[PDB]
């Protein structure tokens, strides 16, 4: 359909990046509806050599135009580094990107908070959370953070800024006994660059009302994986706001029905950065072929990314809760060379009950055991394969049984990082 | 439609208690998906008044199963004495509710800090104080709340308890300077029904895909009013919660793609509790008429009700946010005698502009100008008719301008307080 939505069906890591420059190929509007400077994405299919946080991809085409809506935390020092870096390029990005008045802002003391919980928590163990993120989505939640539209009043954001930051500086030294965030100068820092975004202030509401009726294909794009959805994915193990397709309406202001077609990226198999759960994790040499064949090195500084074989069972919650239509399948070629394949079909708990549902948060997610199903594997290579045809047999019946199991199709194959190294099996544009 | 979600498409008091209680005869399941104890439904039971705030209005209904979705923060407090009160009126509440063990909890600290920070910033002004919702979503937000699912575990819920109780004790204390919840008092409390509640449990959205399914007939039902919205409402002038159709799916576990039709209840003409934008509100002897006809003494939750005419304008709005399939017209009979009614068309703004979209939640509300669009009225009585007939042809009039003014159709006409006073002209649920 017209409307479209991408996202990561797993914990992450899924494959999304190329998709998403393929399919913002043919799309007028793109648009950021949750996380933040998270998004992660390098820029190779047709982008020079860059990491992009914030800004869509979409921001190279000419012909597109690229929205931040206000389900997206915005950090006005991410998005300044990531424009002047990017105009640097000659790429006009002031004239090819809208933001939503509604956007909740981070600040200096939104990072010192983060900073100072990866402190007192723990240990120093890798500390991969100083970003700002949830602490931005609290204040608006609690009513007390300050957002893009309040930009427009300067003399109300001073007032509303001492406010909020009298209270965060409370608990940053008598709490926390960190150091206090220096009110004058984040209004300075914040002053200083409100022209420029009050620029790109835009009802985006109104606007894809405006491109839904008049038929326009517009992309809508996800940043982490499903099953870290605050809400109903692994608690507490799950990022600070809802990452599944629900969470397109709130944070874009359009209605739920408006949501045509649902594309959720699926990887060949499994990996988890981090803590919680994981049935299929493989603790062998399988588990090690897979993370050095499908570089799964993502977790620099002494960390890594866990492996395993596809859970059907985990997977089919994705479908559940984000009404996916179709699959596109990701990094199957990083099997190639085994000897045999497996897909969890089922957990078994521990009375011996088997069951094709995901654990309620509070329940065995300890206790379950994997129900494997053994298949057939390969040895050609599927790497670059153009056409079904060129799939070898077990292959095919791999990609299949997924179906079967899942109840979804699998729309598109990827099996190279070039745009033409894609099998679109029906297009969620056109169907 | 077997996906039915009902939602006031205004501030709140659009009249919907009777609505929700018709579509609830036909309805299988009845869904509470946002929100708190705050969510007020009156209504007779067995010669004694009682409302319920967080209990769905099913409850009563043989052969309905009332749920209260993970969106929802619970109050066990709140929830016994519901209970309590209905399963003394003869109704075995326990059989007929169940809940998702993702609910968030809102305890006595909750409240504490919720009341602080009202009588602080604000001794003789306002702030937040009362009933907890949103510290128990900040929580949420944060990961240290607790939820449902915790309580499965009675010890790991104790030392859980303890650590939230000592960051929130912290709080109140010094930066307060009020009293320190005692944590026991509590613990006690907790304890004292965690196996009731552990026991109304249920996967939600797993049982909601099942219905969906096998076809049942489900009805979401919002609490508050669309334009209050926490992000696209009037803000600052807003509540905790979204209250738009957008939270059906993150709060009950639905997909997207499943909402079959959205019922938007609309008030014949507008009110407004407390301070916040009104660009309709009348200053005349008109606005005293239709607060005193529509017995809007703050009757049914209104510490200060304004009246306006119809906008038109914000009505637009609300219908682009949920994405509406069709309206029900509320209390016509309170314009019966009327020698003129109007509906707004645009708002002029302070600029010199005119324009026919809601102005950005942050603008110039307060110096708005609205155009009216002037129409003759009736002197007959609308009051208790039943047929779409004997209702005169200047009431279908301004019931046709309101529809090509959204481009959304009237489906519903209450006209008058008693049930039978109805004339459904669509049905959502065949629809
Ligand atoms: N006169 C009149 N009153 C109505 C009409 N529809 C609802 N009411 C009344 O106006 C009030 C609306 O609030 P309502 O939602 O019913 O209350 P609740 N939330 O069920 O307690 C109630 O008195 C209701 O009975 C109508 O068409 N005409």
């Amino acid at each position: 359909g017209n409307n479209v939505v991408v996202l990561g069906t797993q914990w992450g890591d899924e494959g999304k990046g190329k998709i998403v420059d393929l399919l913002t190929e043919r799309a007028k509007y793109v648009v950021r509806y949750q996380g933040g400077h998270n998004a992660g994405h390098t820029l190779v299919i047709n982008g020079e050599k860059t990491v992009l946080h914030l800004i869509p991809s979409g921001i190279l085409r000419e012909n597109v135009t690229s929205i931040i809506g206000n389900g997206v935390v915005l950090s006005p020092a991410a998005l300044m580094k990531e424009m002047k870096e990017l105009e640097d390029r000659g790429i006009p990005v002031r004239e090819r990107l809208l933001l939503s008045e509604a956007c909740p802002l981070i600040l200096d003391y939104h990072v010192a908070l983060d900073n100072a919980r990866e402190k007192a928590r723990g240990a120093k163990a890798i500390g991969t959370t100083g970003r700002g993120i949830g602490p931005a989505y609290e204040d608006k939640v609690a009513r007390r953070g300050l957002r893009v539209g309040d930009l427009f009043d300067k003399e109300t954001f001073a007032e509303k800024l001492k406010e909020v930051m009298e209270y965060h500086n409370f608990q940053l030294v008598n709490y926390y006994k960190a150091e206090a965030v220096d009110y004058q100068k984040v209004l300075d820092d914040t002053m200083a660059v409100a022209d420029i975004l009050t620029s790109m202030v835009v009802d985006v509401s109104d606007l894809l009302d405006q491109a839904r009726q008049r038929g326009d294909f517009v992309m809508f794009e996800g940043a982490q994986g499903t099953l870290l959805d605050i809400d109903h994915g692994t608690y507490p193990y799950v990022t600070s706001s809802n990452t599944t397709a629900g969470g397109v309406a709130t944070g874009s202001g359009l209605g739920p029905r408006y949501v045509d077609y649902v594309l959720g990226i699926l990887k060949a198999y499994s990996t988890r950065v981090g803590a919680g759960p994981f049935p299929t994790e493989l603790f062998d040499e399988t588990g090690e072929f897979l993370c050095k064949q499908g570089n799964e090195f993502g977790a620099t500084t002494g960390r890594r990314r866990r492996t395993g074989w596809l859970d059907t069972v985990a997977v089919r919650r994705a479908v559940q809760l984000n009404s996916l239509s179709g699959f596109c399948l990701t990094k199957l070629d990083v099997l190639d060379g085994l000897k045999e394949v497996k897909l969890c079909v089922a957990y078994r708990m521990p009375d011996g009950r088997e069951v094709t549902t995901t654990p309620l948060a509070a329940d065995d997610w300890k206790g379950v055991e994997p129900i494997y199903e053994t298949m057939p594997g390969w040895s050609e290579s599927t790497f670059g394969v153009k056409d079904r045809s060129g799939l070898p047999q077990a292959a095919l019946n791999y990609i299949k049984r997924i179906e079967e199991l899942t109840g979804v199709p699998i729309d598109i194959i990827s099996t190279g990082p070039d745009r033409t190294e894609t099998m679109i099996l029906r297009d969620p544009f056109d169907a």
